[PDB]
Parts: C-alpha cells; sequence; structure tokens
C-alpha cells in the first residue's frame, strides 16, 4: 500500500496512520518537512528570477534590433514564449502553493497549471526539434530547389503548438489526467497511477513514443547529418583557416545542444528504466519527480545556450542593457 487514493489525486504516502489529507484541502507536511517546502519555494524563486529576465529580454531585444527578425530566429522567439508559460503558469503558481504546503487552487487550478506548464514545456521541446530540422534543411540542402522563407518558419512555430496541444489537451478531455505530483504543490500528467478509467497506460506509451523518443531521434539525425555535412565541406577547403574554425565551433555547439538535450531527457529515461525493471517498490514523492525537478531548469539554460550564445543576440542585449552604448 504505497500511498492514498482519492478522487482527482494520489498522495504518495500510506494512510495507515490516518494523517493523510487531500492535496487540495490541507498541507502535505507528512510528505516533507515544512523547510523542504520552503526550499521548493526557494528553487521556484530562483527559476523565476533567472527565467523571466532572460526570456523576456529575448523578446524585448528582438523588438529593438532589425537584424534579429530573421525567419530562422522565429522559432527561438517561440522558445522564449514557451519558457514564459513555464515561468508564470508553473513556477509562479508552485511558489505560491509551496508556501501553503498544498495545492490551494483545487482541482480546477490543477488542470490550469497542469495544462499551461505542460504546454509551455512541450512547446519548448518541439521548438528545439523544429530548430534542429530547420538548421538541417538549410545546411544539408536535402531538397533540390528550396529556400527557407518567412512562410516556412511560421509553419514550424504552428507545428509546435499543434504538437504541444496534442500532449497537453488530451488529459482535459479524458485521456490520462492532471493530478498534484511529487509534494502535491504542482500538477502534471499522471503517470503515477494506472487509472483504467482514463487509459493512463496508453497515454504513457503515446507520450514515451511520440514526445520522448521521436524528438530525440530527430535531433540526433538532423544535427548528425549537419556536423557530417559541415565537416565534409570543410575538408575540401583545408586551406581556409576560418572554415576550419567555423567547422570547429559548429561541431562544438551541436555537441553542447545535444548534451543539453540529453541532460533534460535522460533523467526521465533512467527513472522509467526504474519502472520497467525494479517495478514493485513504492516511489517517494521525490523519486518519480526527480526528472521534473531538474527539467524545470531548462527554462534558464536553454535560452543561455540557444540565444545568449548566439553572436547577434548577445551584442544586441549588451546594447539594450547599456542604453545604446557598447
Ligand atoms: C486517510 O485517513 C484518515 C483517517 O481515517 C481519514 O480521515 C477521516 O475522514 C473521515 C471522513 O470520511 C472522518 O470521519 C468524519 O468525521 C466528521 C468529524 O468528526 C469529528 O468530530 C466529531 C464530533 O462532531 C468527533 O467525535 C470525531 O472524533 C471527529 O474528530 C464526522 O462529522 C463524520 O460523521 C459523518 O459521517 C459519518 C460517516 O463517515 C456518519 O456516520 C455520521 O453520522 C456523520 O454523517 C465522520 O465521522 C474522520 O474523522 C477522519 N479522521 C481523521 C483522523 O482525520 C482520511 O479521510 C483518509 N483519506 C484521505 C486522506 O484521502
Ligand atoms: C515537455 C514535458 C511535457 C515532457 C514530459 O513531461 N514527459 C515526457 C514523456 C514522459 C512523461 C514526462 O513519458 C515517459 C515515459 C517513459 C519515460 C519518460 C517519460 O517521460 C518531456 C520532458 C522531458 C523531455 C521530453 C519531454
Ligand atoms: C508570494 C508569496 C505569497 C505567500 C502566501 C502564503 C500564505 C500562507 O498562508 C498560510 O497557510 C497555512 C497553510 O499552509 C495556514 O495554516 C496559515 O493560517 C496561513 O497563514
Ligand atoms: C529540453 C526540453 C525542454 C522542455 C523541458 C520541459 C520540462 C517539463 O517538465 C515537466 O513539467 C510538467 C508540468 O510541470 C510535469 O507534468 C512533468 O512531470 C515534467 O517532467
Ligand atoms: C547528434 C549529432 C551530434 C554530432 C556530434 C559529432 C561530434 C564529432 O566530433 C568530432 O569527431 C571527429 C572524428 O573524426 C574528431 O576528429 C573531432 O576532433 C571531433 O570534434
Ligand atoms: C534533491 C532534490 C530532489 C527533488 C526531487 C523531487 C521532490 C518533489 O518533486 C517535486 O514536487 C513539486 C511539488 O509538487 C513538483 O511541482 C515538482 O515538479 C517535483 O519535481
Ligand atoms: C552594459 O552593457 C550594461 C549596463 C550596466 C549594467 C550594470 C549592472 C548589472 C547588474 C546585474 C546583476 C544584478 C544582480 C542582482 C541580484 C538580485
Amino acid at each position: 500500500m504505497c500511498g492514498t487514493e482519492g478522487p482527482n489525486f494520489y498522495v504518495p504516502f500510506s494512510n495507515k496512520t490516518g494523517v493523510v489529507r487531500s492535496p487540495f484541502e490541507a498541507p502535505q507536511y507528512y510528505l516533507a518537512e515544512p523547510w523542504q517546502f520552503s526550499m521548493l519555494a526557494a528553487y521556484m524563486f530562483l527559476l523565476i528570477m533567472l527565467g523571466f529576465p532572460i526570456n523576456f529580454l529575448t523578446l524585448y531585444v528582438t523588438v529593438q534590433h532589425k537584424k534579429l527578425r530573421t525567419p530562422l530566429n522565429y522559432i527561438l522567439l517561440n522558445l522564449a514564449v514557451a519558457d514564459l508559460f513555464m515561468v508564470f503558469g508553473g513556477f509562479t503558481t508552485t511558489l505560491y502553493t509551496s508556501l501553503h504546503g498544498y495545492f490551494v487552487f483545487g482541482p480546477t487550478g490543477c488542470n490550469l497549471e497542469g495544462f499551461f506548464a505542460t504546454l509551455g514545456g512541450e512547446i519548448a521541446l518541439w521548438s528545439l526539434v523544429v530548430l534542429a530540422i530547420e538548421r538541417y534543411v538549410v545546411v544539408c540542402k536535402p531538397m533540390s530547389n528550396f529556400r527557407f522563407g518567412e512562410n516556412h518558419a511560421i509553419m514550424g512555430v504552428a507545428f509546435t503548438w499543434v504538437m504541444a496541444l496534442a500532449c497537453a489537451a488530451p488529459p482535459l478531455v479524458g485521456w490520462s489526467r492532471y493530478i498534484p505530483e511529487g509534494m502535491q504543490c504542482s500538477c502534471g500528467i499522471d503517470y503515477y497511477t494506472p487509472h483504467e478509467e482514463t487509459n493512463n497506460e496508453s497515454f504513457v506509451i503515446y507520450m514515451f513514443v511520440v514526445h520522448f523518443i521521436i524528438p530525440l531521434i530527430v535531433i540526433f539525425f538532423c544535427y548528425g547529418q549537419l556536423v557530417f555535412t559541415v565537416k565534409e565541406a570543410a575538408a575540401q577547403q583545408q586551406e581556409s583557416a576560418t572554415t576550419q574554425k567555423a567547422e570547429k565551433e559548429v561541431t562544438r555547439m551541436v555537441i553542447i545542444m545535444v548534451i543539453a538535450f540529453l541532460i533534460c531527457w535522460l533523467p526521465y529515461a533512467g527513472v522509467a528504466f526504474y519502472i520497467f525493471t525494479h517495478q514493485g517498490s513504492c516511489f517517494g514523492p521525490i523519486f518519480m519527480t526527480i526528472p521534473a525537478f531538474f527539467a524545470k531548469t531548462s527554462a534558464v539554460y536553454n535560452p543561455v545556450i540557444y540565444i545568449m550564445m548566439n553572436k547577434q543576440f548577445r551584442n544586441c542585449m549588451v546594447t539594450t542593457l547599456c542604453c545604446g552604448k557598447n
């Protein structure tokens, strides 16, 4: 008997003591000490203080510099919006609920936070995928007579919205469900409960295949062929020191991006491999949600990697932060 079941929630704590309470009604201080909820609050505060400026500044600097408004950069703006969904839909709400020690907005707010937090994270996920596909098309030139235009970049953005809705919306209609997860202060997809009435098992498989395996294969294929194409072309121009420098930094950046993607991706795979095997034992509120606890940080380091390290964005932000000088 691992936890306590109830309508619209699963508390990862046995009720044999009788101390369990609804995560919508009363604080869950048997799951964790109050200071650990405070540390959860401090972590959300860290993510808000670092996440909102970086992502809002990305939207703001784009308004001040014409050179940034390239179609290849539209997907990076879509990434910055998605992170803001995570920052205001998820991190802000969770900071507030954390300090109460339970999800005070009830099951209705659970679907709101769940949707928008899941939507924001999903849009970011597919934006990284779409950027990889866009860069692969532009460099490797797989189509004979193709030019990447404004119309094409818009489809890529809309495509993320469709994919993110494909994951964040079914839990509201009847396929899986949103419940308080971990310490019960935030809400998300329910892969902790084999809820037959919403076919949780089929949604977890669909999530694992479409939104967890496909994004990885695409990112690895696109960036692989790109580094292959770039290293192939540079080999024909070894007389050019700059071409070799460009090839080196492109390879280094692709590695950083792919490593970063794996840092958010592998925890969910290690924890799941601890569900395919080692399935019997109960999982504390921390363990099932260790991957989530660190995947939230993507709202900070993804704009650092994909935007802050972009050569044009960087100088423009310095100019904007410095009131036009330097
Ligand atoms: C996890 O485990 C705990 C412990 O079992 C559960 O908490 C119990 O929840 C039940 C509700 O299902 C509570 O029972 C109800 O208590 C009400 C309040 O009683 C208090 O006040 C009276 C004086 O009025 C005291 O004598 C008593 O000791 C209590 O302190 C009662 O009003 C309810 O009675 C009504 O319903 C019953 C049917 O259950 C009828 O027979 C009555 O006539 C009346 O209509 C009822 O007795 C119980 O008090 C809770 N216990 C504790 C320790 O909190 C969790 O709900 C459980 N599940 C989770 C968390 O999901
Ligand atoms: C963006 C999130 C909404 C998105 C997610 O929250 N998840 C992935 C699928 C999910 C549930 C959680 O389903 C799985 C099945 C087996 C192993 C791991 C699994 O993760 C996600 C997080 C990190 C990386 C990619 C996507
Ligand atoms: C931006 C930060 C706002 C924090 C608002 C937190 C308000 C917490 O409010 C407290 O919640 C407790 C339950 O945990 C109650 O028992 C207390 O009576 C109540 O004061
Ligand atoms: C590199 C990938 C970028 C996207 C990472 C998004 C991480 C989102 O993390 C997810 O948040 C959801 C809502 O809080 C929860 O339901 C999930 O448990 C959690 O894994
Ligand atoms: C998902 C795709 C990631 C592509 C990462 C490719 C990393 C290649 O890395 C390169 O491999 C060469 C092999 O000859 C070495 O000689 C180079 O020193 C090294 O930079
Ligand atoms: C050392 C840090 C370990 C942290 C493991 C996860 C602890 C609890 O898990 C967290 O609970 C929160 C409250 O519901 C959720 O909002 C977070 O998504 C979840 O990661
Ligand atoms: C020019 O490029 C920049 C103009 C001068 C800015 C100097 C001030 C930067 C302060 C950033 C660090 C603030 C830390 C606050 C911590 C809460």
